[PDB]
């Protein structure tokens, strides 16, 4: 395999043994001013996701050309709300929201992001980017517009003095300093049947299927309750002390973990366990993310969950996630999904999750670092 | 000699020589959410400086009681565009904007601000803020104001997660990593007199006096223009480069170059040299800190220059700073005023510099290292 | 969630952390002098309600326009001699009577009051006024006239140099100082079912309803008698004695507790128990105001009583209320009705309270401070 | 000396150095109802200003037994016009002007008012009431008549909620807050000399005289100009930020600000100063208070000016008493009369302000604080 594009990029190549820790080409001292040339009739365009008109934009351009399945039947639906949580976080930059327009018609067409993030990894704390919601319109794939947005939105990070990014993807590039695997928990069988997410179990009937994947009607963990203002600081020192074991890890300030886990409604969801002491020993998160059913006439969304950062200290991580299936059965959410990353391998069988298709990939950007298992991955990306 | 304050501080001791380089304390997994209580009657506030009446009361508040002269005749006159320049660089939080306010009338009586930035000291590169502006109303000196201040600010900048600061002070204070003397040239010798900046010397005339500083009318360097847009990513190449030879410097990035450097009339002036070859080869920038007369409130000001950050590779460095006091004086300034820190030594008998009262200390908060000559200091605050 | 009114207002932000006790924006030392401009064809109009002509058109714009249930089945009826009570206290001014005309029928199409009020809030005691009978014609409704009386009265206020105001809204604000429940209490169930203000409960016959709810047929409080002019100075006392053990309350002078509670028929009542030895030791009160049944061909009011102020020192406070009641249904009374806020919770259960639906909210202009929960909630709007 | 009814009342003794800060006694909770009882054959009564066979009844009392001159040679002449102006100040009440008849005859003979202010003494801003135009028939004198006076304007001012009043008195009492003297300017200082308020000074002629004290005939600062509607906010705003610096000061409405500066003939003359801008940055004031002249040599009565409340921002202090000088010459005046408080002892001199016999002192009733200098006192009395 050849990479007409990853291999210009200051990135390990595919087959490349890594014994050293370090960037892969020194820091630029001069950046190009001018922002990288687009075919004709196409324009860059920083949106203003504070423009409710200019968000739904947005919106609509990932609602229909964002990721799908490998079988081409689910597509994500970012709400907008989530992508104002998504985007806006402590330190984002209106540049970092880098649009594709077309001139004549002003459509929206292309998309990606850049927000900024404290990232240890390995022994090395360093400031940097995370990338997301690359997008480019179906009716121009192929046609290389992504490079184009890759190397506008390294341009524009470049002129910040940032020089790595951490991102996520699906597909196998140079190169993948970890790779991961899904796993889904159904929450409700019949829905995940019809609409072909998941197929009848073998040797099993409909109803059988549904009293096996059942569960209580409220959580057992004593103290559960969710998380408020005051909760703030003890949730920062948690994550940050329970994160130290793994070796890729953000780093968060007091804000940014009020901004990350301070519930808000269907987009973050963040319960604490204050035991009998009144101490928050700790804590389950998970966001809100559905999908859209396509070609499919009855059933259009699909309401999923998503596994955010759970730190456990006195309450067993069994619990803890058992709590996390219930809650979201409680609150109409379809499937709880999750990736293989920190301790999440550890709870897999037990609490009766299914392996999906397909792996997610970890890479870091112009720097270079020996590989991790999925257990050393400790960064959950949106 | 006791530090009430300052040795409660993560700082060294004065008289502890430091041979490490390294942080105090850790970081902190949690901080106070509560801001720090004032005495009854007063208020935190962040200002909104794009706010065109906060802004206005903060000039005030700064014209009326910031720093003054040893002598106590000269009351900086601080712009309303000035202190936009000096307290809304790349990154500026509007939490950072910390002021005091009585509760009842809403009177603005205290300050004190951080900017972000990217300092390299010694062998470590770390994000940092810089505190700059912290002032108490003359009515409230002396009343342990500044202390709370000084926490409260310590307080907000811990929230974003960062945990060093560098600060200069014209007081001796645990403990000075560098120390600087003032250094002042004549550039309208008659009007700094009949003000009282400069007495008439031993067997001085003045009918001659304006002989001893006289300077050319134009600069002998022959390339010299006004920095331009185009300029931007060499003046970052040229400053990057010049500054690894000191111990303590800004690490910036292309687009705080261009805040800090690209001209704005009566505020910021850079001035590039463009050889016969079309290279931007050396630099010097200077800006603009007008004073008004104590003794005199309504009568016109007393125009200072004060010498920003001046790069050299081609031009030689007495050549550059000659030129620098050229334009100066063209534009109408008074004095050129400068720190002897980085070469600025190399120059002060040569062109006829005399020295000013007082020291300037400069400071790390939460970093031990040690102490280095005032060449080294390759920093410059306002 | 955006105001497009709210927002621009000295008010704390919905959702925000208040630390502090104090004033948003400073006392305004000019004033504009010039009325808002109403949109084309209506004028301004201070109502002069000792004028029988003009309070009867304030009469007829509530009557037909004021708050409805959200059911839209019932309708304040504020009396004329009501409204004169409510509106002409100690200290009303006329040019705080703003109502809005058509400029070519002269027909009163909106409205809004202020009445002066000191004002205790936590540790402060100030004078503000009390913003009430906000009201728009039905045929003028969401055309943005309300910001514009609310703008206006605000003015009229500043020229009497009074810059903080308490109002109530059914409706969420921001940003509410507290939050109160309203609970009714039956008297006449049979009307009270055949009107639909309330519903048959569960598997229980209207006959079993009315005995549910019957009441003895004369007070139980010994020296229970309605207050005269000598009680004035006892009830002044006890109510300021009683109202310092919560966070909001007014300020009464003995002038003011003569208007507000010397009995008037059909407006208000007052009852005071004067004891064995001849002394004042509580008394309770309720003021008089029916609701239009809309659309019923037989009952066409709803006379309900409204819980005032309750003060007790020797008399349970239980025993109280229920005179109260004994008290309200003697006096032909359909409902008596209240907010739970002060004490009124510790009753609710035993004196067969039921809940009503939406929230009343409490709310400071240009004043910051925490919020309280209802029962340190001692202030009563009519 | 023993003060028979001073020594009951919430006042520091003489001789008691005060150097706290508050009420002497606590509010009261409860009022004496009942009107204090006068001696046998006289009675209460409100005088209703707005009768004009009243007011006249009112100005005859005065202008027969109030405040003889130091010489007792003159009598004050109050017009119906000005004590309505005095008297009926926004926020004036009726049952504060306390007259007292005889009960067969319904004759007036003693009077005293209140009117509402908010006084800001020291750190502290408080509701007050002025008290002034205590007058007792001179028939009456020496009976203790004003004792009850005052013992009952105090109980109608404790009814409205206020307990702590203002006044000045040209005798002793428990306890000055600050003293004050009378100076006075010349302006026809041969009618002066005629009616015996001035002698010729030592051995000078009339003809000499005349021209020590000539005035310019125009005003100096040019841009005066009489108050007009549009000048209310702007006047409003200079005094409130120039009484700043002075202890004793009152605290004015927009609207108290047009009912004590906008002009009336005969009554009170403010002219402002609009500067080439266009601003108003400075203003003067006096009130026109004739005495009758009880002889003539020619001459029934002396019109005297009363300096008022003089705001200097932009012009001289000195420039803007000259002018005031002037423009009460040229509208007829015979004598300038003011008292040294505020910035008004420094151009004294130059002036030619001449001293005068006694002394005005300024009293705080229930309020305890440190005595002040007569340039601490911002409030004129009438
Ligand atoms: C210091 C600052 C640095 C900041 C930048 C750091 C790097 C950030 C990198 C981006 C992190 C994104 C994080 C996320 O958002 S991952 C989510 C990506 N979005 C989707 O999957 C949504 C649906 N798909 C599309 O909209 C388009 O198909 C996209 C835009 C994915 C590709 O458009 P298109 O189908 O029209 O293709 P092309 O002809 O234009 O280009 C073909 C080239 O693109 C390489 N390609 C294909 N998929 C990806 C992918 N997900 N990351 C990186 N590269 C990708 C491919 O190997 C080939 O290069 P090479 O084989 O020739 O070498
Ligand atoms: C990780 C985040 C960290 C962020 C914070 C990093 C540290 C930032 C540190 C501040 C960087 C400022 C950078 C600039 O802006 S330097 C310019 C400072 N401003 C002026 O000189 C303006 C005119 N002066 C004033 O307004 C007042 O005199 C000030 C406000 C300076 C002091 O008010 P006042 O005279 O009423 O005094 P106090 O009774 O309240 O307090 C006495 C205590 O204050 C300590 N003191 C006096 N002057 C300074 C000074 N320049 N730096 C640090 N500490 C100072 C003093 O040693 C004593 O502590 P200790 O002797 O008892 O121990
Ligand atoms: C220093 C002195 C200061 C003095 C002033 C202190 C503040 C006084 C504040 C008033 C205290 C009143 C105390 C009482 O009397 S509460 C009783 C209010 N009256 C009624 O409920 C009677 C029936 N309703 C009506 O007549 C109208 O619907 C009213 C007049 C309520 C609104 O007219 P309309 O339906 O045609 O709406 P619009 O298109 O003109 O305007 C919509 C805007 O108005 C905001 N809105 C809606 N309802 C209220 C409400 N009850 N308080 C404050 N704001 C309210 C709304 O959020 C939106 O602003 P934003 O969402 O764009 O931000
Ligand atoms: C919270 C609400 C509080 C409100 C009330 C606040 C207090 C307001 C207080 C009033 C502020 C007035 C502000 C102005 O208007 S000052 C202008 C006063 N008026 C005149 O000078 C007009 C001509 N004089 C008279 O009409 C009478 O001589 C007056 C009425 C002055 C006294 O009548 P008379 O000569 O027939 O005497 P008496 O036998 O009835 O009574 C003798 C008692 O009166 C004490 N005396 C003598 N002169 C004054 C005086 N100027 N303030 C207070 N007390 C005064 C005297 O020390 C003795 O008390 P004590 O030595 O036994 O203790
Ligand atoms: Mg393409
Ligand atoms: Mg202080
Ligand atoms: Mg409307
Ligand atoms: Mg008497």
């Amino acid at each position: 395999r050849s990479y007409q594009f990853w291999d210009t990029q200051p990135v390990p190549k595919l087959g490349e043994v890594v014994n050293t820790h370090g960037p892969v080409e020194p820091d630029k001292d001069n950046i190009r001013q001018e922002p990288y040339t687009l075919p004709q009739g196409f324009t860059w365009d920083a949106l203003d996701l504070g423009d409710r008109g200019v968000l739904k934009e947005l919106y609509t351009l990932l609602n229909e050309n964002y990721v799908e399945d490998d079988d081409n039947m689910f597509r994500f639906d970012y709400s907008p709300e989530f992508l104002l949580w998504a985007l806006r976080p402590p330190g984002w930059l209106p540049q970092w929201h880098c649009g594709v327009r077309v001139v004549s018609s002003r459509k929206l067409v292309g998309f990606i992001s850049a927000i900024p993030a404290n990232i240890h990894i390995y022994d090395t704390e360093k400031k940097m980017v995370e990338i997301n919601f690359l997008c480019v319109h179906k009716k121009l794939r192929s046609k290389r517009v992504a490079p184009v947005l890759i190397r506008e939105i390294t341009r524009r990070v470049h002129l910040e003095g940032i020089f790595q990014a951490v991102y996520t993807a699906g597909v196998v590039l140079p190169k993948p300093v970890g790779t991961c695997q899904y796993f889904h928990r159904s929450l409700n069988p019949r829905k995940l049947i019809e609409v072909k997410f998941s197929h009848l179990s073998r040797n099993m009937t409909m109803q059988r299927t549904m009293k096996l994947y059942r569960l209580p009607e409220t959580p057992k963990t004593a103290g559960l309750r969710p998380m408020e203002t005051k909760d703030i600081p003890v949730v920062h020192q948690l994550l940050t002390r329970y994160l130290k074991q793994f070796h890729l890890t953000p780093v968060m300030s007091q804000e940014e973990v009020e901004h990350w886990f301070y519930p808000q409604e269907n987009i973050i969801d963040t319960f604490v366990v204050e035991n009998a002491n009144g101490e928050v020993t700790d804590f389950l998160s998970f966001y809100t993310l559905p999908s859209t059913i396509m070609n499919h006439p009855t059933h259009k969304s699909l309401k999923a969950a998503y596994s955010f950062y759970n730190v456990h200290t006195q309450t067993p991580l069994l619990d803890l996630m058992s709590d996390a299936l219930v809650l979201a059965k409680m609150k109409g959410f379809d499937v709880f999904n999750m990736v293989d990353l920190m301790e999440n391998k550890t709870f897999v069988e037990k609490l009766k999750f299914g392996i999906g298709d397909g792996h997610l990939q970890y890479y870091l950007y112009n720097w270079k670092c020996p590989s991790m298992g999925a257990e050393k991955v400790g960064l959950v990306m949106l």
